[PDB]
């Protein structure tokens, strides 16, 4: 084959936003956009085309399950969003059964790419994409503490006028309320992050409040405009390039574990080398006291849902 | 001033579109966000800033009209929808009003930068920014035709397999339905598009259909998503940085017209050479006999209209 | 392949050390390969554009020879000697045949199945040969040909208008060098006549007859200044190379293989072409006024004459 | 200015033509001016820079002299002459030290007010030079000091753990030369530890203290294959340019003027800083282990010594 094909499963916001990032960047020569109502993932085809004119050139179009064969990359983003008076079990049970229905077809396809899965809850949907596709883990990458790590970067930013990009602060743990800034292993420039918090006057007090403000964005974010999708949708686009360009970037992603921090048999953010193969290397970074008591409690919560979670699906 | 502010008014999914667009290009390094809704400015300020950290840097903020004192660029996408029941007069009378409310704080502002203006029905709205602005005429941009014309341009792409970058292919006129295929002056590596027409065995019939579906885009689009926006976002990005990065870059844009087209007092659609003063020239372009009979047809029309409602609005 | 994407470079002078620095700009082409004659040099070339890759995209930048073509997606052939004082352009052609063959046969050896775009001097000529000599479909053998003039034309030309030569749509045809013209005719700026912009910007028909003159003579004018002239044609190469590994459709002017385009036939020479991941996609035959015509015809029967009599001693 | 922004490069040996070519593929700067003693030299090198114009972004390229810098956002001196066999680093000191007096007041007389970034050899004692005889603030005069360094660093370590090169936080630090070195304990890979990296990978504190050795030697050994260095430090002053001219307030390392950081006053030297529009924003004053405290110590006494002596010469 003569270009890169990327595969988007699930077009909505956080879907269209990817496709759109992907169209601006000019990553991915050919993009197939595949959900359930056909005159909207049509409509949206037919609406990013119009970029093409200004940006790189895209073959977009609408398709099924079935355009994976030929597939490098498959983006899942499929999943319903949480219903008030759903709890945090209906919405996994819910989106198990939406994730099998996704994965079967794309592995009859004979697609042999990289997954990575976007849909929340995200590390637990990508522990299910490994188990239903029997894909190597390495082959599944998790979007994770991707974006909240890119909050973490842009809040710690702001606070320092320091490029974003140049702030190396992970948020890790299960994405979701259990997550936590890995700011002992922080620095900017070489210098550690608790180092410039003590010259800054920044006290242990903000920093847990920056943290707790990190996993809030969401919530303070779809509260404002009814959704949350630009930040994911550029965390995907990040990823995205990593695995298209080889490039062997150090990512926060949902990584599989075989022994860091005392964890097997789970996704789970940290950061990881990405590359053509997917999760090249986990980065096993020290964690102080709280962090380290943080990773634990995280990883083992995330591990029993998961697990009860695949055994209902079954 | 040690870096380049743009202010877009009017965050819908239009100016949302554009500002994610020009985040993932990395074009102006400070963006304001003015709306009436301010929780909703707010809201997509924190969306949009989360992308920074895999792009370049940028400080995006919601704020007030007062922002654009220092602003190099004004981009007006402000105006509401065509409501059913709603003629064309009454839109263009609602809108009229609506661009009045913004141009008036903006200029009180001491703001002295570039406008582009996206709002629609889109000529008529940049001859009254001009109007009531008192601005230069050539720093008063319109969207105009650029939009149809990246839409010709991909159509024309997919049929002759050609990056829509080097079809140099223009839809001029009104924006709307009154617009034309400036077929006659287009070409694709210097040969004429009506030469390929004719070896490819694509008729005078296809080519007014290839024009008629470019005219119905828009419909087509909303029809199946509910709304269009990718497009005119990442046409609004391109005549964005033309101006920003001062390129004399060839555009067709709704441009002021000194006696091009037989034509005065007037913005329509046209090639033109967008650099850092706004429109530097209008390129005018050989109409054949039906282009040059759509052209005037379109610019009466559309003087009588924007003359009607400068004079009712006052 | 096409997920981790090799350029090979034949030829690391000053041409081919400008293309791979353009090409670690750019971020295109995730593996880069120098295959040069003295190995200390290539090597050398290899340890000082790495460091670039600290700021740029990253690059697996190094020395190697003839057999890493094996796995190669593009060949890049800018090696040949330059013309010497007392030597003749029959001389310059014949040696540069002679070199071409000895690096095609051992490409060809390594099993290379990816796409040439040939830059070596006289280039229309040399594609030709590689074509030859290669046994590659005519496709698979893109030659630079009049894409650097091209270039040249159009800044010219944008400097007059003060219009981003981006937007100038001029194309430089025929043989690159003496015989080559500017396509004015055919030339456009928004869809515009250029002759109709020459006419209300008060720029003649000998003004424009010098512009092209001037196109054929900066080589020489920029080598009278500063040596050797490279940063354009180290461009033109990195663009062609683009359009090839992004698999684009882009329509450049090239050394294209012509297929009764401008009534020729088994020949390579100047024209706007459509260009992919499987090389030339597509002659565009523009529409030539008299003079230009008369020029292309001029510039193809003299270029055929010296190819095949070239090829005929070569072989 | 801003919305039309001018650089102006002084000195357009190898260093130089690789820094404006640079410049052409990112489309950084709408205006480039390059003034150099030599003014054919400087003519044929616009002529040929402006070709790269026709794929890259729209660039305003011409030789120019030292007036020219009144309108310049940034001055870019790459000036000087490098070292002869039988020159002591004191003498080429002496000699490059009135070669920016030289280029220095002309740029002052012209009445510019933007940024400089100093590139010429050796680097800090002449960034605190340019200082001086300019009577510019601190932050406004940028040296490139251990950048290219870094940068070599970078790449070394990449190669060694299959790591994208930009997501390795090694910085070199001190005089860029002989006397500086690889800041390895302040150094991390995704926040980990680059000492415990090497404790995993089986790398010695014997393999890093070569590692280091082996950046000190790049240059030497670069030279030696193929005469000159210009691609690392070419790209290293596009970024720290592009960090100015964005705004970006980006951490690179770089030549800082110290005002107590590492326990040193009255002097340009390699640290990782902040870098925006007004030059150096922000010093990153690092933690130091045992060894480089002492290397840092060490290279910063030399380096001021040196400094005030060539300069208390020059006056």
């Amino acid at each position: 084959k003569n270009h890169q094909k990327v595969v988007l499963v699930g077009d909505g916001a956080v879907g269209s936003s990817y496709a759109f990032a992907m169209a601006q960047q000019g990553i991915a020569e050919e993009f197939a956009i595949v959900d359930i109502i056909k005159e909207r993932t049509e409509g949206d085809a037919m609406d990013l085309e119009d970029a093409t004119a200004f940006t790189a050139p895209k073959n977009i179009y609408s398709a099924d399950y079935d355009t994976c064969k030929d597939a490098d990359l498959v983006v899942i983003t499929a999943g319903a969003p949480q219903k008030p008076g759903e709890t945090r079990l209906q919405l996994v049970d819910k989106n198990l059964k939406i994730i099998k229905s996704v994965v079967e077809p794309i592995v009859k396809s004979g697609f042999d790419g990289i997954f990575l899965v976007a849909a929340n809850p995200v590390d637990i949907l990508t522990y299910a994409v490994q188990k239903l596709s029997g894909f190597p883990k390495n082959k599944v990458v998790g979007s994770g503490t991707s974006l909240d790590s890119a909050r973490l970067r842009v809040a710690l930013g702001k606070k320092l006028d320091v490029d974003p990009r140049d702030v190396i602060a992970n948020i890790m743990g299960e994405h979701g309320d259990s997550e936590f800034a890995a700011y002992s292993s922080a620095t900017v420039g070489g210098k550690p992050l608790l180092d410039i918090a003590k010259d800054e006057g920044i006290s242990e007090d903000e920093l847990l409040k920056i943290e707790d403000d990190v996993r809030n964005k969401a919530y303070e974010i779809i509260n404002r405009k009814g959704a949350t999708f630009y930040g994911v949708a550029t965390a995907l686009m990040r990823i995205s390039k990593a695995i298209l360009r080889d490039e062997n970037s150090v990512l926060p992603i949902g990584a599989p574990m075989n022994g860091e921090y005392g964890l097997n048999d789970l996704y789970i953010g940290t950061p990881a080398v990405v590359n053509a193969s997917g999760v090249a290397k986990v980065i096993e970074v020290p964690l102080n006291d709280r962090e380290k008591k943080a990773m634990a409690d995280s990883a083992k919560q995330l591990e029993e849902v998961a697990k009860n979670g695949m055994a209902k699906l079954q």
